[PDB]
């Protein structure tokens, strides 16, 4: 059954609880992103109010066939009225069209649900600043101090140095980027500009990137693989059986494959710093698995608590144990002490 922490009380809402069926009492249900652990159930089919993001609202539309009649989009930053009760929707820091849902309630509580978010100090002056919080539905997927990782800046200037140097080495090198959903576009877009290259991939996904608002696009961006030296594939076709048979397909084009896997964490990053990288090689295929991430690390997540200052946290990622939840809860007294809230 849906669960209590998808549940928005004093209203007939709902986040992110699209496959329980119809849930008794639910008047509109809110979609924080296109993610698929998120949007889970939604169809052709679905015939009550979706309320989300324009972008969000676009990939319903064009990739799910949601009809445009229970799509309702809602502009950022703005006061808005839903069945009688104002909300706003602010960006999440997390992939294209992902926001977080401030919920004004009749009775006077102000709660905020994070979706899925990258915490920033950005944050701290939105219109998150004008009042308190009072409850907080938390993005919790890295809540334990062994969760570090570098700024995303960081990240993205180490792909840009290694890409321009392998393939100014060898002009005769590709380069490849996996992917499973939207998010993390700034990787393989910021080595294409680099190499000045566009992006090649498969119909469907540049259908998906067509979607996302994203300025210039049609400069960036191909369905034309031969043309292009950087591609795009498949998450599970990164390895090294995947890379030599799609090597195969661009008929002696090139003779090696430098191949970007941005994971989210990995137990690397307890040792080891981003200037530090190794790939794993075989032959003339290299592969680097770089932590790029669209959630809050550890820290960031603690800083943006102790700002926000709320009376209670609902965390919504690692629910499922009782170990995990009681490590959460931990956490959440520590913060609270410590800042004196
Ligand atoms: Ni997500």
């Amino acid at each position: 059954t849906c669960p209590f922490y998808k549940k928005i009380p004093g209203t007939g809402f709902t986040v992110d609880a699209f496959q329980y069926g119809v849930v008794e009492g639910c008047t509109a249900y809110f979609l924080t992103h296109f993610h698929s652990d998120h949007y889970a159930g939604l169809s052709k089919h679905f015939t009550f109010p979706v309320y989300c993001s324009e972008i969000t609202g676009n990939l319903l539309k064009n990739k799910l066939h949601v009809q445009e009649q229970y799509i309702h989009p809602l502009p950022l930053d703005t006061e808005c009225i839903v069945n009688g009760v104002k909300v706003v929707l602010l960006d999440a820091n997390h992939c294209p069209g992902a926001v977080m849902i401030l919920f004004y309630l009749p009775n006077g509580t102000v709660i905020l649900h994070t979706g899925d978010f990258r915490a920033d100090p950005s944050m701290e002056r939105s219109l998150l600043a004008d009042q308190k919080v009072h409850m907080l539905y938390l993005d919790t997927t890295y809540c334990s101090p062994e969760y570090t990782f570098p700024s995303q800046q960081e990240v993205i200037r180490f792909a840009i140095n290694t890409a321009f140097e392998a393939v100014t080495l060898n002009p005769h090198a590709l380069v490849v980027c996996g992917t499973y959903s939207i998010g993390k576009e700034k990787v393989f877009l910021a080595i294409a500009d680099v190499l000045g290259s566009k992006v090649g991939m498969s119909q469907e996904k540049y259908k998906t990137l067509q979607c996302l608002n994203i300025p210039e696009i049609n400069s960036l961006i191909t369905t034309d693989m031969c043309s292009s030296l950087v591609h795009l594939l498949p998450m599970m076709q990164i390895n090294f059986k995947g890379l030599q048979s799609h090597l195969k397909k661009c008929g002696g084009k090139y003779n090696q494959i430098l191949a970007f896997r941005p994971t989210g964490w990995t137990h690397s990053n307890k040792f080891t710093r981003i200037a530090d990288v190794i790939p794993q090689t075989k032959g003339n295929i290299s592969i680097y698995g770089i932590p790029y991430s669209e959630h809050s690390s550890y820290l960031e997540m603690k800083r943006f608590v102790q700002w926000l200052k709320p009376q209670k946290i609902i965390p919504t990622v690692n629910v499922g144990t009782w170990k995990s939840r009681s490590t959460m809860e931990k956490y959440f007294r520590e913060w609270k002490l410590e800042a004196g809230y």
